[PDB]
């Protein structure tokens, strides 16, 4: 079965129709030859033969000077915003000034919306894990971060990729000239308004790449916090553990003295008492002397 | 209800006003469009129809031959500098370059208070962190120190985006040359003044962001030194259990050869007391033995 | 013996031949000298007398206008590619176009199977070193993910290199009309199509550097959580053997409050049993109530 | 009191004299305004109606076609530079050139001087902590690093803002021929001449700042060495400790026997000393095959 | 005493001389001046009057178009180059290419030298190091480590300083004319030829440099790797205590129930044996349980 291309297809009042249409039949109807729709970058923006292709990372848009075109749509939810919006923004400026500006503001939101839902979460996360008043955290969480934390990876690439793309026309006169493809085709500035567009997209497309940087920072300093709060817990630990097992030494030897007087033999010792209360009280006396010595010891370090 | 602007109105003589003007009166009223006067960015200096266009975080201004503008200023804490400070600035050069250095002027104040607040606060924390005196450290300090942390680096983003905002003009001439509204409304340099203002305004951010820099590695060293030193002393204290450890040990092995020999039962050594006595300082001197050969044997290592 | 050669060669037409020529032989064939047929750069594209010289890490390779020339093939598993998938690409645009599309893809295909192989080991072994549900990991899987690393960091030098030494042509116009040797050679714009096509293999190769340090990213993150994890742990357990450690503490100054009481002389107590009762459940309850306060002590903390 | 400054003025012979004059007379005298003699930034080259201005952390000179004038020099040891050395350097170039000069490799001496009193501290300290023969460090010599470390951080930074300054001359023709202020006041190349000392200076500068980041990533590998180091001897404690706890828990698994089974009570086995003695045997001998089956479970691992 | 250079001199027919000559004289010789030949820069190249002077960290050369002088080479292991090989190099094209591509190639040598052997030493010591069957490691190689990676940091230093001194040449034409140095002093291309031989030079410093940073980047994971081997025994071995610690703790509490129960008073018990056999026995099987239990805790865990 040869190719086809799943088209949806805007016309200037916002008419919409959608078929599917054979790619050499395509290439027929315009000007451009399979080269051009080929779609082997991730992001792309181009003009061929007085027609603008562009590319997301899931959208494929081919602009004419009286229609616009868009390709593999399905199973995309891109219904609403196809047939619900697109037409509104679409109904002096030519078309393509309107098509960009729908198509760059689409991606925009979209970025925006993955930014919004990502950041409350590792927030809270965050504040979660920082609390000082556990010893240990959990894991569930910790694998949450890394999963959102790959995500804001990918985001970042993302509207880096974004910027380029944007600034590589931007600095070129002849692109820009390019992009005013009406003018070519049927021969106020038209350069004016797209280096404005294009400024302002990408003005907004940095302060997403700052807010990033901004999370991934305060993600580093929360991993180095709970590090810091970690190893505190341990040292602490460690102290009163080793408090313990001074404790615990000093008793045992005065318990091994009394134990190794208490031979199962004869020592001439056996018809005094007194004895027994005065040894019973000193090694009851000298293991609290000798803890606080120790104590100090410990406490001169 | 229509959107209405807040705006407050400052003449070549200081003299103000303030009112509520609909939108698009406001429009009619200078050769703008409702495009500009949009505010979609955190940063922004733009030039249209001889009106200059300037905002910050939170500041929105309008600059005009004969008058100048700013949007939204309500509950700001901006009456003391706007109705006691500015029109001192503002009362031989035009007027659109006392507005300009008086807007600078005030948000690098702003950006230095914010340093000067930010800067003590850690260095008090981390000179109280870095104390080797003990082996634990608090947290509520370590959460102040990482709101500060997080401040810190939002500073540096607004200084970085003041910088890039700054230099985008400073590089082309063109910009330069429309900022003189005045010549071009109406038709000594005026080029020279301007980038003499905007170098100055530049150079005093680079120090800023220089010393936020000084900051940053400052707090990074003093956490790099707060985990060697948690490490020491962990290490001291495992020292000491393990010594502890070693005493114990061969105490309660030389404690278990004499209970052992005290069984309950008939041995035929019950009529003797010298070997009671024998066995008894056998015991005594032999963990004292032992002990130095376990300490030598620890220390070799 | 004189140094030669084995090269291969390539007719417009696809035809394939194959021998050894010694390198005097060929510079006198051709117009080069043995200044350029050197080789020693790991990557390098250049031109010399209308002749391509091209380098890989292990291909090299002479472009004419008439025929092309790949030396030292030996040993390296490129026959399938050589005498099976060649020729077909080569069977209206000039050779040079043809051939160079042909090399890049060739190389391009290679990282991108490099980069496939390598991803999914990554991923399989983070994924079973992050589990939370062990207290220790593995260590040949750590070798294994060391190895991977490092060659994940030679493909990332290597992708650098492509772009550097694609951009370095790119850059310059000169260079694009140089590539043009068939137009020199014997006097719709060349400079173009090597533009499309040198800017279509630079997008590639960005996207696969992005997507290697988006590996990397995610490998130094996955340590982290593995730093936190192992810690978590270690808390845990020094929490328990601590609380253990309390207890036989009590424990053991309860019997040795009982063994000292129960000396091997005459105390005048012998003749009460219930004496004795008393201070079996004086010991008993008074372990279990220090031991509680003593969790309290350490709760509090 | 009107503001006055504490000037010290320098002939071409070299002829020296110092007095204090106030702001509005030195204005007059000069064809400057308040405007230019504010020094509002830490370093700072500039020149004004062919009066060149400088400035560095704590140094302010202005260099004039027949004398030169340094501001502000009380209380900062430069009396023996400025009435010892200056005027020997001062005494067939113009008198810019040799001020320049002076000023500059005054600069440099400062910075060489400032980073060869900072070298041999850190390199000591390092290879005193680096020392593997101990389980633990110092802390005073870590607090005597943190501060030579935030020194050195201050030291690249002026370094890097001296680099820039010189740079920005450097780049433009049109400042390098404006620092030629006496061919334009009183109208073999001026412009060779500058362009050689700013490029040597620069050099300097940068090898200044190459030998500063080595120190940095010497200390930073430094650190790691140390936690590796603290890291390996608590693994060696802790095999030490757990291997006494493994003989200590079996030493009191066989204590226990023997005492549970010397109960005070009547068992019918008194009558034999022989199972006593096979039993003390038993218990010797099973402590020590028990420690050696339970030391190789510990090897295998 | 007047200084003086010790000079070598090399002809065009690689005639070779040495002797030393005092400043002013050759200064004399040449058209110089002693503000050329000041050597104050670690790397240098520069052309001043037809004569080039280079410079590397302890080489110092001047081309003449009729003669080559090399200073300063006493105590420096230089003969075999200088009287073995050089002559052998400089014996169509001028004298001054020879002796650059000589100087160059030298200093490539040299370094690729350094790299190679510090490569293999750094590569082995990784590899023990990293060996997972060993809870510790040693420190001398550590210590080795340290100070190559210190020589490799300063092998980084002195590549990145030729390739930048390369660089800020092959950037501008001018001094790409200034190196025909003897088209000028006696007026096919020379500038197509010192193009070639500095990108070849400049390529093969930028593998060096990739080379450098892949070693330091393998450095980096193999410590990374080393602190997860060390935490994960760590765990290992407090696992292994705690576990004996908790069958120490059951063990000792039967223990203090038998001794306890074992008072050295009338219990009204001791006529009795089928008693002592259930409490012995009973002590003997609940620690075996309580043991299992606890274990079966620390596991749900
Ligand atoms: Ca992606
Ligand atoms: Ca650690
Ligand atoms: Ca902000
Ligand atoms: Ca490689
Ligand atoms: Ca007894
Ligand atoms: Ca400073
Ligand atoms: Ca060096």
């Amino acid at each position: 079965v040869a190719p086809v291309f799943t088209v949806t297809k805007f016309d200037k009042q916002g008419n919409v129709t959608s078929f599917e249409r054979k790619k050499t039949e395509l290439y027929q109807e315009l000007g451009l030859q399979a080269r051009d729709l080929r779609f082997q970058h991730v992001m792309s923006i181009t003009v061929r033969n007085n027609r603008i292709i562009m590319r997301m990372e899931y959208l494929k848009a081919v602009i004419t000077p009286e229609c616009l075109l868009i390709l593999d749509y399905r199973n995309l939810n891109l219904e609403q915003w196809l047939f619900r919006e697109l037409p509104s923004q679409l109904s002096p400026l030519p078309f393509e000034f309107r098509a960009i500006e729908a198509l760059l503001q689409y991606w925009i939101n979209t970025l925006q919306g993955k930014l919004s839902i990502l950041q409350p979460l590792i927030l809270e996360t965050l504040d979660a894990l920082v609390d000082p008043k556990h010893s240990s955290v959990d894991r569930s969480k910790l694998h949450i971060l890394l999963q959102n934390g790959k995500s804001l990876s990918e985001l970042e690439t993302d509207i880096k990729i974004f910027k380029e793309s944007i600034l590589e026309i931007l600095d070129e006169e002849e692109l820009l000239e390019e992009l005013c493809v009406s003018k070519w085709s049927d021969p106020i500035d038209h350069a004016e308004e797209m280096e404005l567009l294009l400024e302002n997209y990408y003005r907004l497309a940095d302060d997403l790449s700052n807010a990033a940087r901004e999370l991934r920072v305060l993600i580093d300093d929360s991993q180095s916090i709970i590090f810091i709060n970690l190893d505190s817990h341990r040292n602490v630990m460690m102290r009163l553990n080793l408090q313990l097992t001074m404790g615990t030494f000093s008793l045992s030897l005065f318990g091994l003295m009394g134990v190794a007087f208490g031979m199962n033999l004869e020592s001439s010792l056996e018809e005094d008492h007194r004895i027994f209360w005065l040894i019973t009280g000193i090694m009851f006396m000298g293991s609290g002397l000798i803890w606080r010595r120790l104590l100090s010891f410990l406490g001169r370090q």
